[PDB]
């Protein structure tokens, strides 16, 4: 366990957008308390939790795919 | 109450974009159950949650607008 800036947060480490299946949602959170980052947990289909960096390229589809989801 | 087909869900009753300053967070799910919708609840800073609707356009922004959150 390093000394970081964020221990409030629950973010496992963002993750560079994984894959799906299994994440059926999203929380996406302000800074402020000491954590003071953002918040990007993608809560997984058993109930889980993942945090991503929205400020990745390939991650901030995360968001927007996580939005989408249509009939196709 | 009516009987619609969302009660799992606890989205109020999708606003078309509200205005933040509270609005600390929000949470996007998939559809699935009886509720068989999506799920976009913005996270108010009391702790409180309500319901937007993503087709909406400005409610889109109230999306991305909480995924921005600059220095400013």
């Amino acid at each position: 366990a390093s000394v970081a800036t964020e221990l409030r947060c629950q973010c496992l480490q963002t993750l560079q957008g994984i894959h799906p299946k299994n994440i059926q949602s999203v929380n996406v959170k302000s800074p402020g308390p000491h954590c003071a980052q953002t918040e990007v947990i993608a809560t997984l289909k058993n109930g889980r939790k993942a945090c991503l960096n929205p400020a990745s390229p390939i991650v901030k589809k995360i968001i927007e795919k996580m939005l989408n989801s249509d009939k196709s």
